[PDB]
């Protein structure tokens, strides 16, 4: 159950069919898009460009809250 | 139940605590990251940079499969 701290970068461009009423709320917009990305249906979504990076970094780079979580998990 | 075709762009940089065994499969890596983004726990995740864009475009830009889906939904 080895964990690490990863610095991660996602860059995605894509076309999506969606209901208009689901895209009008600034606070829920990303989640609506993540949900479609997760579904990954070729009837609704076309991924145009994707770059996904995840690199382990030293835990000193983590936030205080995350460094506490790391101690909690390792002990 | 008005739908549109949206051209969308997500650019996210973030640090994540995750189990190592969950990040070693190229085909599941993005989904593992989307799942953490969806959870959005401050004990595990720190969002460093976020850019989220979604713009309605003409449906002629959609894939054949998506244009068929659009007809299916509008009728």
């Amino acid at each position: 159950l080895e964990v690490g701290v990863y610095e991660c970068e996602i860059h995605l461009k894509f076309r999506l069919i969606e209901e208009k009423s689901l895209l009008s709320d600034r606070e829920q917009l990303l989640q609506v898009l993540l949900d479609a990305l997760t579904e990954g249906s070729d009837d609704f979504l076309e991924t145009l460009q994707a770059s996904v990076k995840a690199q382990e970094v030293s835990e000193f780079k983590a936030s205080p809250q995350m460094r506490r979580q790391l101690m909690r998990l390792r002990n």
